[PDB]
């Protein structure tokens, strides 16, 4: 059955498209596996929830915005009952009721791993024409609110623009009490009844209420205003839209933003474990997080029931924690052409879960072809980043571009654009960077505290856990590049290592014993065929490469909108340091997990195709673009 | 069916009283559940391995000693083909066929932990009356061996006597080529043809050559001298006699020594891990351990189908690893009245795996009234300890009693008298120690570099793993009693830690954060009504105690034989401290584990029997005996 | 490391090219991950037990014969020392050490699903340059065989010519006693000494002894002769070549013949169930079988550690 559901419909009709629906929910509300739900032009105010789920990837249950028809979904609602107080400042009221159960002027950002504890935010925002506000702490501060031009990057500790400064002028402060809730905000000068002023008011936008609706795709929506709570990896994460662990979604092709926190959500549920390090404080988010993947374990998280989703196409922007986020929910599933910014540039609350794309237990996900700028970090893989493959994708005007966490791989990077000055955070071990351009700081270190699990390949059982001596990576076919007084760029970070697995053995075994012997021993790195300009470094042990720390590229970005340029210039001698075809042939095992790097079927992986997709052979330039060259180099990169 | 076995029987008989089988395997490869084997007088030179297998606790496959008649298993075979070499050298020369794949002179004592690998030493064993030799490196070492009268014990560094002086003159040595065995041995005088000299040919006496053969009874042989292999946790565990990783076994009343290495094993098999350390080298025994946890379970290592064993009423000794040793295979098990003895004393070999008994993953296994003497180490739980119960056991005259380590419980050590100098090593937490008499050291070490698995409640299911951070232990109603020149004895260990879950919960949470936060605060303990005398030193902030430093209570254990005695001297004040009767309810939750102290049914567990099984009033003096009081006390201990 | 094996090999070399083992089993007792056996040509009559695993599709162990050279490795062994009784019939004695702990003469063919239950059938066989031979039940059916023509197939109840009818009158029939085994045979006018004549006397050819021996790749050789036991769902299914419970092997170009019953096996072992119906009789096989499927899946029998092999490029035929 094809649904219909329009601005002229009705919720007792037939949902026909000679009689259709009035609201989406309905259409969710009767609809099953294989059926389809058309949604027409129109603002919907409601928060979609599938009811049945689809049965296979034939048999789906798909929604999706009408051909060349424009649709929203917003949790938001407007409001034209504010009454001025004093000044710019004015006040609206509404009835509890008008929020049910979830009132997001009420409800706190709160739990694990929130840092900024003593100022408390709230889930609610006020919009001017679109544009979020700030929420302020105290009634006086709504009415003299100073503009602020620059802010603190709270991980690297630098003083950096504020995207949007007049933004920083836009206030709001609410109340709720036993039968009220009321609202304040600065609209500096703006009359709030005539202009286009909206409030949060529903937690999400498309979200199941029951796990295990599976096989659902949602297409064509353009969907905004939803107040999602804090959602660190042990405690439920909803978003403004997600799967609610299940199998098989297909996000495609959708327009989101201005979620509180997170946006797309590929991430667990409750049951499995909930702030309890927050609420119960008898033991770390690091205790009861590793106690959820068991939890979750005993609860079906299985390439069989949880995963597997598509996330494709879509613009991703303006939301305080993250693009994407998710621990468990995501395993298998795929990431590819999405254009992701803005993400948590407001800074109104921070913690240990912000980025672009923030991924626990990210096992063989793909990720690739996306488009990832001014965010405070672009991407977050952290625990169980086995099998991932981060490829092709476009980093630049990020404070970090990405952070791979207290993971064993065999992990994949290659082929991508890391422009930022601080690259990589690299707190892991078993990594592969492939054909990558580096141009900005790697902070690498040891995680000796905490041990975390590993995985039989390309599933969920778990077969053991580690802790991170560092080390036990492969870089190969990189350029990277320094600048002036930017220090670790490069990979003389592992001048201590093995340069073998075999060495390693070898020097392990000299001496008598167990565990004490291992880890006196640093772990091998295998790293060959990369180049450094302007102030980068090798490892000194590296036996091909190309430095030339007096060389400078002069890189650029270019964001002409649609469209992105990278502008290079290249040394004469870029002509002779040559690349290798890197494969599952080439690529050395990771020492604990013992195991190779694959394609999620098992297969060999080859990677033979760059940046923009071209075959390569044999031989070719180092990097992740085929076609640079020595000389100047402008080249079109999305 | 009622099979019988006798010297006057035939393997071509029908195996009846009448008609009776004449080897023990012949029976064992016809009987099925619900089967008796009535072994008559005699020594069987076989290794029975059971074929079928019982099918519940009322369908066992019982193998009995005829009643009133002795039944010997033997590994060995006499040997009187010996020539004199030259002096009181002789040799004896056999065709490898006679050991057919399994040749204890070719096999060494081999694998992880193992610690002594310059000297090699094999399994094989010579024999004279009964008395085994001393293996030595050369040809030449035998024609003048020493006789030594002391001998350095490997973890204490305490220069101690030789139980047996004038067995350390008696030596062998051999050789195997592609044909043939030659053995040397020192007689000493002895013409070997004349007197009973025997060489160990076969691995085990009584195990199954196939896993998952349950329910089976063993009751009321003597057997002896076995090659069994080194058998640490992470390979296959062969011993004299085991379940071979099944359920339900009962071996009892049998009178077992001489094996070479683990008599009794409980253990594991080796598709779940092999000496992967010592054999790929890349990777410490402590990775592949965790790993071999997580290989079992997948291989059904659960209540249903593993575990639950009794060994009860046997007397083990003269073993040089273990009386009864165990990794995963032991779980929920009963281990009580037996006497065990002579464990590692020859020192031919060391490594971290030697002990009266050892179990890895001792889950809710009930250790009980054994009487442990003369042992390098009495008792070592090693990982997972979690609702084992030590209680109401006799530990005198070893190097060292208990060794509880990597474990979080709650496990619990009560009524126990351990006497030696060096009672404890605790390298866990999650303990409680009620009741006990203490007259050694303890010796308490956190461990930060090694995470090791938890579990549900009374269950193999997974929770977690932990680092041991130190403390969260309970010491109840104990005497601990030092010695001039002796430290740390009592519980002064724990002086910087916290007093009380509440204490430790709002001391981290003073300053926001995660695990920093946890890590930087001591653990909570729970320590009451303990007495200290001659030197013991209390925590402290322990606030109900008696501490009589200048008061020797002269403790000594008389051996009999048959018979033990316990002589100690109290003070007028002894009962004046009158111990509670601790319970689940008494006893604080463990905290990382966060499970109670609960019987192994899951209800409430109440400590209210003594040593000697005397309920025990609401008001009783403390120790390990109701009985004891001010001055002479001269009690039956066994 | 690439271990050699030749005839003209030692098991007490190196395993080297220049220095070769003398038995593919001795390569397979030392073999480790990323290893390669390369077999010269000859006839090896062993049982070849893979010891150590492979640990991916990367790092298999591969065991293969050298490249244009002509590899057999057989389950029987020549007999030369047949004694003539009486007419065509001759007999040779065997020690029963001969056939150590399995011997095909005593073995029967046994277990779920068989019917034909009134004459018993064993695993040996006897060949004559090649062709195996019938089993009679009766010492007395050794001497004037009858030639055969047609059968009766048993699904189809459809009389169908015998494809070698030749062969129905050669004839073997064994006596196994507490001592040695007795095999007589009609060779119809043949001197067996003279003659290549082979008995059965392994049960496998290419099989792991221990369960979970992942990623070995066995390829290029002629593989025959092994006295394989019937194999049913519900009980262990050995064959002449087979993973035994494992994953990832790659078993190619071979040529293999003359298994008893099955000749490839991707089947279970036997703690999961073996032959309950046919031992207890409480229960049938339908009953065991269904059990049979739970129990393995407690042993953690899922794509992750049992099966993906792939047989291909063979040769198989005379089961
Ligand atoms: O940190 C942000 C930076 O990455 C860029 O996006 O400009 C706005 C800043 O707030
Ligand atoms: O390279 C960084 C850039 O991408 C942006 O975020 O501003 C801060 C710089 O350090
Ligand atoms: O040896 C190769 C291995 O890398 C795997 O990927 O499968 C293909 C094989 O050829
Ligand atoms: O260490 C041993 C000690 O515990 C006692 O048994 O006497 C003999 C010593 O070897
Ligand atoms: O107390 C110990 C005793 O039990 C024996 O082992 O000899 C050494 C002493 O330290
Ligand atoms: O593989 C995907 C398929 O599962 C889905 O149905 O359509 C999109 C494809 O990319
Ligand atoms: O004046 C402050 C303004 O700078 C900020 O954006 O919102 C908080 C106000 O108090
Ligand atoms: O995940 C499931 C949860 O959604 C449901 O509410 O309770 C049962 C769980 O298995
Ligand atoms: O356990 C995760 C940890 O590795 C990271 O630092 O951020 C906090 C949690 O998301
Ligand atoms: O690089 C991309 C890879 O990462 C993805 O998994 O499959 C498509 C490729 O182009
Ligand atoms: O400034 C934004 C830009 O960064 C994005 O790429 O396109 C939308 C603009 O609002
Ligand atoms: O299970 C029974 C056990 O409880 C008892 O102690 O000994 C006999 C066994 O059959
Ligand atoms: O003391 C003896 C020594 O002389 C011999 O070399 O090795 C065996 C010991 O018992
Ligand atoms: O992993 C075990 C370890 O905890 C102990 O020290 O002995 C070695 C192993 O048996
Ligand atoms: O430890 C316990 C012991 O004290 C009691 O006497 O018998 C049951 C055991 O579990
Ligand atoms: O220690 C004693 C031992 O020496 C004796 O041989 O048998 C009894 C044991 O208690
Ligand atoms: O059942 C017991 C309950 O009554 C008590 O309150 O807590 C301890 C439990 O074992
Ligand atoms: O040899 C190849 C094997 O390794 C792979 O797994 O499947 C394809 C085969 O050709
Ligand atoms: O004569 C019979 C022959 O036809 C058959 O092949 O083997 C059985 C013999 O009895
Ligand atoms: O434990 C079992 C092992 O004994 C058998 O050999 O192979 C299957 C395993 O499940």
């Amino acid at each position: 059955m094809e649904y219909h559901v329009a601005k002229t419909g009705s919720d007792e009709g037939k949902g026909t498209l000679k009689d259709p629906f009035l609201t989406i929910n309905k259409a969710a509300s009767v609809a099953m596996a294989g059926d389809t739900i058309i949604v027409h032009e129109g603002v919907y105010r409601e928060w979609v929830k599938p009811k049945y789920k689809g049965l296979s990837d034939k048999r789906r249950i798909t929604y999706k915005a009408a051909e060349g028809e424009k649709v929203v979904i917003k949790g938001s609602e407007r409001i034209q009952s504010w009454q001025r107080v004093e000044g710019n400042v004015w006040r609206c009221q509404l009835p509890n009721s008008f929020f049910g159960e979830f009132n997001p002027y009420k409800e706190e950002v709160f739990g694990d791993w929130l840092l900024t504890v003593n100022e408390k935010k709230h889930l609610g925002d006020v919009y001017l024409n679109g544009m979020s506000f700030y929420e302020v702490t105290n009634y006086e501060d709504l009415f003299n609110p100073q503009l602020r031009t620059e802010v603190l990057d709270h991980w690297t500790q630098k003083i950096v623009p504020i995207k949007n400064a007049e933004q920083t002028k836009y206030v709001w402060y609410a109340e709720v009490d036993r039968e009220k809730t009321t609202i304040y905000a600065n609209f500096q000068g703006a009359d709030p009844n005539e202009e286009f002023v909206e409030i949060n008011v529903r937690r999400s936008c498309f979200y199941p209420v029951e796990t295990g609706i599976d096989y659902i795709t949602v297409k064509g929506f353009e969907m905004a205003h939803a107040a999602t709570p804090w959602a660190p990896p042990t405690a439920d994460q909803p978003g403004l839209i997600g799967p609610n662990w299940s199998k098989g979604w297909i996000i495609e092709d959708n327009i989101i933003h201005d979620a509180k926190c997170s946006a797309i959500s590929i991430g667990k549920e409750a049951t499995t474990g909930n702030n309890y390090r927050s609420i119960r404080k008898d033991k770390p988010g690091y205790q009861y997080q590793l106690e959820a993947v068991f939890n979750a374990k005993r609860n079906g998280w299985s390439k069989e029931k949880i995963g597997s989703h598509i996330i494709r196409n879509n613009t991703i922007y303006d939301c305080g924690q993250n693009a994407i986020v998710g621990h468990l929910g995501g395993v298998f599933s795929e990431i590819y052409n999405n254009h992701i910014y803005n993400i948590a540039l407001k800074r109104e609350f921070y913690g240990h879960e912000i980025a672009g794309i923030k991924l626990h237990a990210a096992i063989d996900v793909q990720i690739h072809h996306n488009r990832i700028h001014d965010c405070s970090l672009g991407l977050w893989l952290d625990w169980e980043a086995q099998g991932t493959r981060v490829s092709k994708n476009l980093f630049y005007n990020n404070n970090r571009d990405v952070f791979v966490e207290v993971s064993h791989g065999p992990y994949l990077v290659d082929h991508n654009i890391l422009s930022s000055e601080y690259a990589i955070d690299n707190m892991s071990q078993g990594g592969a960077y492939i054909n990558n351009l580096i141009a900005g700081k790697m902070n690498q270190r040891k995680v000796l505290n905490r041990s975390t699990q590993y995985h039989l390949p390309h599933s969920t059982e778990v077969a053991g856990f580690a802790f991170v001596y560092g080390g036990d990576d492969r870089f190969y076919n990189n350029i990277f590049i320094g600048k002036e007084g930017l220090e670790n760029v490069g990979t003389s970070h592992y001048n201590n290592c093995t340069t073998s697995l075999e060495e390693y053995i070898e020097k392990v075994n000299e001496v008598p014993g167990d565990l004490g012997e291992f880890e006196r021993v640093e772990q091998p790195v295998y790293i060959n065929k990369n180049a450094y300009f302007n102030g980068a470094e090798p490892f000194e042990k590296e036996k091909d490469n190309l430095v030339k720390k007096d060389f400078d590229p002069k890189l650029a970005i270019i964001d002409e909108g649609d469209e992105v340029y990278l502008s290079l210039q290249l040394p004469d001698e870029f002509e002779n340091i040559v690349g290798d075809i890197h494969s599952t042939k080439t690529l050395e095992r990771v020492r604990i997990v013992d195991a190779e790097y694959e394609s999620p079927d098992g297969k060999e992986l080859v990677l033979d195709t760059d940046y923009l997709d071209a075959k390569k052979p044999e031989n070719s330039s180092i990097g992740p673009i085929a076609l640079l060259k020595k000389g100047n180099n402008y080249i079109k990169v999305w």
